[PDB]
């Protein structure tokens, strides 16, 4: 089964970020995304239920297989674009591989619904999966980029909320501050032909709105993190947003949360996606399975 | 069998740490270390051979039961202080968890010897375990505190040096950035009843003592990074040094590196000394061990 080199992949993605149209209009932005991830594998077996989580859309995954095994799944794509169905590549491979019901969640975006929209249909989402799943400890809470940041804060909500805490958070490459002003923001920049660093600003700026980027519910760094459950980051090194993943950690940890982190090398922004290319993705993908069924009791 | 509840170890620690004399002669402080440390239990059937390696005393440490896996370890204490003696009770189970040979270096202290004296004992060390072992893929390179900074800067010399890279390094919580100046050092400083973030400061000039604070082999966060086997980090919540942790992995995997750090709620510096009295520390030492004998392989 043949693989990129990593480096050689990289290359593939610099000429992808160079040939970029530049101010492409964001609702066909969005319309890209659904045409190319379309093209992208889904994991054999895994059923696709299109059905709704407090009444939020989502798509529902699952083999003839699964045990009582739950994931609440946030897709990323920087709060203003993505899909459950772009992340189907992704979050296919993770209902199959942990033998779970993966929950995709289809949250409100911005610039049509600023924050706090997004965090509000997770949170509406979860509430509506305790019921259905019996138990918090039979929950994981998983999301890559701004999905990685919604699955912090919809849980630093739910607490405030009073809701029981799930088993544990999974984040691949999470975007948890916003004010982007960390050491790979500035020295990595050059690195990352996918996170858009020379926009973010205002990638963010739909989203957050008239808010403060610093507002814990929108930048989880800034936050009191103390009560929350077990993490697992993964991030790759050529990530202008490696230093949120090093910094959650780095809060969380000081917040009496346990943290497992792990940088891989020559891998991009959620480089989860592309396990046709690379043979890091499905050993990151195959780790986090392993991980997450491990302490879903 | 019994542990305590990891705060109320804390608390123990605090008292400790209220009612040491404020200016303890060095020589009693090492004298003080000794005895207490030959009052914690070691693992059962773990031989103690005292040899040498490349002409630096070390502790060799093994079952009869073990493979071919080499351990080369470094201990802490500031670099002024511990020997393989004091960290018995941490190596010995490192070496029957890992039915590995560990070899405790004796590495020189300062201020007797400055900086480099230990680094250059470490690499001689190395040096001469690569012909015993007869490949540099049967060695880990373990170490806590000034431990896991030697056991980082010990291979970025063995590397200028043209000396192949072993199969991983081993930290526990690693003293890594001896300008004391990051987030944890000043947030964190009063939850640490170990590393003594207030003597810190005059403490480690022995050790540098007219040498710059930033030169690489001595504050390897500072180095160029590259090229370095992968990285298992450990490092505990209560920790003024928990921000060397999180920034050597940043600046290790924007490097390349392969970098898995874990962090520990409750957990003092080095925990993994405390097995008898918290649980989290046998969990580690069986993590460690884990990764250590799956990468021999």
């Amino acid at each position: 089964d043949t693989k990129m080199d990593p480096r050689d992949f990289l290359q593939l993605l610099k000429i992808n970020a160079e040939k970029a149209e530049k101010n492409l209009p964001l609702d066909q932005k969005r319309a890209g995304m659904e045409a190319l991830c379309e093209r992208f594998p889904r994991a054999e077996g895994v059923e696709l239920t299109l059905t709704d989580l407090g009444g939020v859309p989502c798509i529902r995954q699952a083999t003839d297989g699964a045990g009582a095994a739950h994931i609440l799944y946030f897709h990323g794509g920087g709060y203003i674009s993505g899909s459950p169905s772009t992340h189907l590549v992704l979050t296919t491979q993770l209902a199959k591989q942990s033998s779970a019901t993966l929950w995709s969640l289809d949250y409100r975006l911005a610039p049509e619904n600023p924050f706090p929209a997004a965090v509000d249909d997770c949170v509406a989402a979860y509430r509506a999966l305790l019921k259905t799943a019996g138990s918090a400890d039979r929950i994981i809470i998983a999301g890559d980029s701004a999905g990685g940041g919604l699955t912090t804060a919809s849980m630093l909500k739910a607490k405030e909320d009073g809701l029981p805490m799930p088993a544990g958070l999974v984040m691949l490459s999470p975007f948890v501050d916003l004010t982007l002003s960390r050491w790979s923001n500035s020295n990595l920049a050059d690195r990352d032909f996918l996170a858009e660093p020379d926009t973010l600003g205002e990638m963010s700026e739909l989203y957050v709105g008239g808010e403060d980027r610093k507002n814990p519910l929108i930048s989880p760094v800034y936050a009191d993190l103390s009560g929350l459950p077990e993490m697992l980051i993964h991030v790759g090194s050529e990530e202008a947003l490696l230093s949120d993943s090093t910094t959650l950690a780095e809060r969380a940890g000081a917040a009496g949360v346990s943290v497992e982190l792990k940088i891989w090398p020559d891998m991009p922004h959620v480089f989860q996606m592309y396990g046709k290319f690379v043979n890091a993705a499905d050993i990151s993908i195959k780790e986090i399975c392993h991980w997450i069924s491990a302490r879903i009791s």
